């Protein structure tokens, strides 16, 4: 898997479990094209988004619902969503984990890539 | 100042001196519609985007050109930029700093919300 | 003002007021010596801890105490306290701002020094 | 494994090798007695610290010595460490990943406890 998004809660120390992600590239007439989309799993993970072969050189943006989450646990947070821009695959195939840490009124997003 | 910005850069130690930053406003129709903009001074700020009439009550979004800091800097970074959108007074006026530290390859974002 | 501590709370979107803090220098026997001591204000800061004169090299820590924070808002809390522990001055003075983002389960801190 | 940590570069967005780290427990005399130590592995994983029977209630200190990282990298950072102080298994065994994320003037720890 090339692409992976993790999500915890820093609130209950926990895997942010059924949040909803999705991934668009940038076409060549700049519109962002739906490209996958998942919810992440009781690990707080969500895998199987593409393939190696799919997933070429590109501006791909992933936005992760972390709204639907809080107001499911009964709270009002401060951003509509987490949402992660880069270039993937400039200097050939990486495999990239997105990884977002939430609160109510604060996340923090990193990437962690690694050559196959 | 009901909306402040404040950027502070992670591998220096220091505010992020003269990072631009860009604020929408969303319209009807879904479009992000531009509403203020500038760089950060010295202190990292950006002060006087907007005043208590203009900044009623929707959604906005906060975009920072993270990538043009890092490129100046000589550092390569993962993302196209950094954007923080969220819904604003809608619980009645109040005063944002949006607070975003940033890594080469990890933000963060924050906002302190205090009531006039 | 060498030595400046703010602290913000990343569930409630504000300042952490009425935080401790405790500053310590590594004392030549390698136990740690009380320094200077407060609780954050209205807007989450700690001033006043020190002077020019006194704020001499060494290795400083300053320890936050997260856990009476949580316990006051009623929220279960992960870690017993926050650490910072740095080397101060190595390179001539500096002024210092320990800044502490805190969740219940996660914090994170930064440095933002600046030459007078 | 009830403990394992993971350390994380933000620079270079990659997992944080051969980082140190070591582990301490509250003793009855409120001296930290010396639990276990190991270093990072490629996947910046420090694992089989400990086992359930050894991993009773108490408070662990977790040292993760990220000055010695930086160092190695030619950066002097400002943390001497990041040490995370926390009280385990008070309300039965549970499994604690605790997490670091690193860059020279700033870090982030998390903490995901799960029930096994
Ligand atoms: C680790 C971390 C991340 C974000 C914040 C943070 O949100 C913040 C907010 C401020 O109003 C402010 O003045 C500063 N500061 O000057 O350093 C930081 C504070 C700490
Ligand atoms: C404070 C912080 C923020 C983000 C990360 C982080 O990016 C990360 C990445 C992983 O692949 C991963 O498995 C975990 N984890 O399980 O805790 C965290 C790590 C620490």
């Amino acid at each position: 898997c090339p692409l992976m998004v993790k999500v915890l809660d820093a609130v209950r120390g926990s895997p942010a479990i059924n949040v909803a992600g999705h991934v668009f590239r940038k076409a060549a007439d700049d519109t962002w094209e739906p490209f996958a989309s998942g919810k992440t799993s009781e690990s707080g993970e969500l895998h199987g988004l593409t393939t190696e072969e799919e997933f070429v050189e590109g501006i791909y943006k992933v936005e992760i619902d972390t709204k639907s989450y809080w107001k499911a646990l009964g709270i009002s947070p401060f951003h509509e969503h987490a949402e992660v821009v880069f270039t993937a695959n400039d200097s050939g195939p990486r495999r990239y984990t997105i990884a977002a840490l939430l609160s109510p009124y604060s996340y923090s997003t990193t990437a962690v890539v690694t050559n196959p």
